[PDB]
């Protein structure tokens, strides 16, 4: 059976958990503790990090038979290929590639603010309307970002949007179609059942040493 | 009508795309935007057209090809890679190219950080390289290309990142003979070689005008 290793956080692992839940893929989650401040010790992870067979040790990792993967996007694409969640046509694939990279940039910008520079918060929330407009416009009246077909990048998008809503609950207010997107994803029957299940991880979004985690406790 | 690659007059993250287009012989206008002098480093021109190109996520680089309009460097690379037979085929090749694309992307950001804003930490950065390059060395092994027997778009990424890193520290590949062999193999392909002897080929600047590494080295 497959093993998913990560912190006990959402961060950039959640879109993977969401894919696994949507597909009814049984998996084993391996977490690693982070100690209390100020050292935030990670000895357990460090004790095994180079002993797992991974070409480039990191979190999250995915161990599936003799398939051993790091890089969260490499893992989403891997699962995508096994469960019909890749783009199909050339027009679909340029949409999914582009937005995968754009969401990655956004998620990094979110991490920058939420971990070490949470004093830049009101500036970060001020730049979101312009960013979200670009997604709003890109999605248009499509049910999913690639068009008619649900793809792995909808999982990434939903989760990043949802995390930003935790940071700023009004950030989707000006964009009806983006609000309709979150609801569409949440209403997928397999998503709705996963999110009601015992393994669903609601908190925390970031790790314990992120300022966002320390101040808001989400 | 036929394709426009838009970027600064630098190598940075757009050169691996230039290396792909060159290898495939595809004709493209490269459209450039200027950057003003210190202290302003003006970008009025680019900023004047940036939102008027019909790009979904306006940015540099971009690639315009008929009604196809693309931003995100890796997205452009993957698009060229599907077009020209430079994707992996095997399940094992695809999991290898995905991982290394993403790994090189991280590595490249770490390099940009040090060369643009934190060039004071350069000795610490160079000292960090061996452990990272060791990972790339072992990953590659005796294969001629990172995906296996087959040349893919992520060799175009790996060669340029390693070459930029050689411009930073001439000694960085020294303990890794397969990696050094890789730079020359890529350099030895005939589409590559002629592209490099072409006048349009960019050797410098690696980074933009306002990078500390550029101000100091002038490469
Ligand atoms: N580009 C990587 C970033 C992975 C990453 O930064 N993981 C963090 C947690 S979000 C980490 O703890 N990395 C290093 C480590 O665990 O040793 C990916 O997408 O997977
Ligand atoms: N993740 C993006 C990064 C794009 C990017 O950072 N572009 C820089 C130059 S390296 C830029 O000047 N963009 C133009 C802008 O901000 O308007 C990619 O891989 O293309």
């Amino acid at each position: 059976l497959p093993v998913l290793g990560y912190w006990k956080t959402r961060a950039l692992c959640q879109p993977i958990r969401l894919m696994l839940g949507y597909t009814g893929t049984e998996f084993e989650e391996k977490n690693y503790p982070v100690g209390d401040a100020p050292d935030y010790d990670k000895s357990e992870w460090l004790a095994v990090k180079f002993k797992l067979g991974l070409a480039f040790p990191n979190l999250p990792y995915y161990i599936d038979g003799d398939v051993k993967i790091t890089q969260s996007k490499a893992i989403m694409r891997y699962l995508a290929r096994k469960h019909g969640l890749c783009g199909t046509t050339p027009e679909e694939l340029v949409r999914t590639d582009m937005i995968e990279c754009q969401l990655t940039d956004m998620h990094e910008a979110f991490f920058t603010v939420t971990y070490e520079h949470y004093e830049q918060k009101d500036a970060y929330t001020a730049s979101l309307p312009a960013k979200l407009r670009q997604y709003s416009d890109f999605l248009g009246s499509r049910p999913w970002f690639a068009g008619d077909k649900l793809t792995y990048i909808d999982f990434l998008a939903y989760e990043i949007f949802d995390q930003h809503l935790s940071l700023d609950r009004t950030c989707l207010d000006g964009f009806k179609n983006l609000q309709a997107f979150q609801k569409r994803f949440e209403d997928l029957e397999a998503i709705k059942k996963y999110m009601a299940s015992p393994k669903f991880l609601k908190k925390p979004i970031c790790n314990k040493y992120a300022q966002f985690t320390i101040i808001e406790g989400k």
